This record gives structure tokens, C-alpha cells and sequence, in this order.
């Protein structure tokens, strides 16, 4: 339906070897009541690229913030404390988070902590009245084959910490 937020932000890929690269991908994500998507940015244009993936809200079983990398590279870190600056929006992204589907955990990095804040609102208000929410999370990423939290070998794995 009508679109709720749109956003730029980093998307970390799905690793699918534990010794594999992580890769961090610039993209225009959209929410609405139904759906959660992500597009490829054209910036040339200043619109929205072709559809890259799409997750039925009904599917989102939690939303929370991550605990950040422990040495992340420039693009990625968290600036000292204290208008909008154009360049650092679009190419700075420090503030991590996480939607968990059917599928396993989506991680997503924000510009800043205040939009970080407004789409896990969002998203916690649209999930809301969601059947498979659950009780337990992990605080940080799965990593290299396991969960930096708990080192659970298994995506699927139930979260290691009740959520508050
Ligand atoms: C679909 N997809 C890929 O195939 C890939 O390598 C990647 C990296 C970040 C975000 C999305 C990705
Ligand atoms: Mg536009
Ligand atoms: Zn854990």
C-alpha cells in the first residue's frame, strides 16, 4: 500500500561459506503494511532500481538493534557524540539492525541511530499483531559459521537472550 519508509542503507549479504567474504551493499529499502522490499539505487537518475528481494511483513518474527563490529572499517564507524549532512548520510552507515524471517536473520546498517529508531518502530508497529513473534533474540551477528553471542551453530538457532 502506501509507503511508510524509504530509506537508504547498507545490506550485509548472506554468507554461504563460513570461510566466504561478507559483502555490504548500498540499497533503497521501502516498507509498507504488507511488505518490507529492497532495490538497487539508481543515484544517477535519483530513483529506485530494480526489485532485488521482498519479505511478507506476516513472515517477520522479530526487529532489534545489533551490537555494532568490534573493528569495523571507516564506512562503518560509530562518529563521536553530537542538520542533515549530505555526503556523511550516503556514505557512512554505523548503526546496525536486524529483521528475522522464515529464512534467518536480514542485516541492515543505517546512516544514523534516529532513523535506525524510526524503522524498528515501524517495523515492531507493522509485525505487530504477527503469530510466529518471538521471545528470544541474539544481540549479535552470525559470523564466519556461528553466532558471536552464544557461538550456536545454527542460523535457526533459538536466541540466546530474552528480549525485554
Ligand atoms: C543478493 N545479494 C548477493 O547476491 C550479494 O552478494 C549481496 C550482497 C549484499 C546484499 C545483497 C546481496
Ligand atoms: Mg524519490
Ligand atoms: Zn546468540
Amino acid at each position: 500500500a502506501a509507503v511508510i519508509l524509504e530509506s537508504i542503507f547498507l545490506k550485509r549479504s548472506q554468507q554461504k561459506k563460513k570461510t566466504s567474504p561478507l559483502n555490504f551493499k548500498k540499497c533503497l529499502f521501502l516498507l509498507t503494511v504488507h511488505k518490507l522490499s529492497y532495490y538497487e539505487y539508481d543515484f544517477e537518475r535519483g530513483r529506485r532500481g530494480s526489485k532485488k528481494g521482498s519479505i511478507d511483513v506476516e513472515k517477520i518474527t522479530c526487529v532489534e538493534t545489533v551490537v555494532p563490529e568490534k573493528n569495523p572499517p571507516p564506512e562503518r564507524q560509530i562518529p563521536r557524540r553530537g542538520e542533515m549532512e549530505q555526503i556523511s548520510i550516503i556514505e557512512r552507515f554505523p548503526y546496525p539492525f536486524q529483521v528475522v524471517y522464515d529464512e534467518g536473520p536480514l542485516y541492515v546498517f543505517s546512516p544514523t541511530e534516529e532513523l535506525r529508531k524510526r524503522w524498528i518502530h515501524q517495523l515492531k508497529n507493522v509485525i505487530r499483531y504477527n503469530s510466529d513473534l518471538v521471545q528470544k533474540y541474539h544481540p549479535c551477528f552470525w559470523i564466519d559459521g556461528q553466532y558471536l553471542c552464544c557461538s550456536q551453530t545454527a542460523k535457526n538457532a533459538m536466541g540466546c537472550q530474552i528480549l525485554e
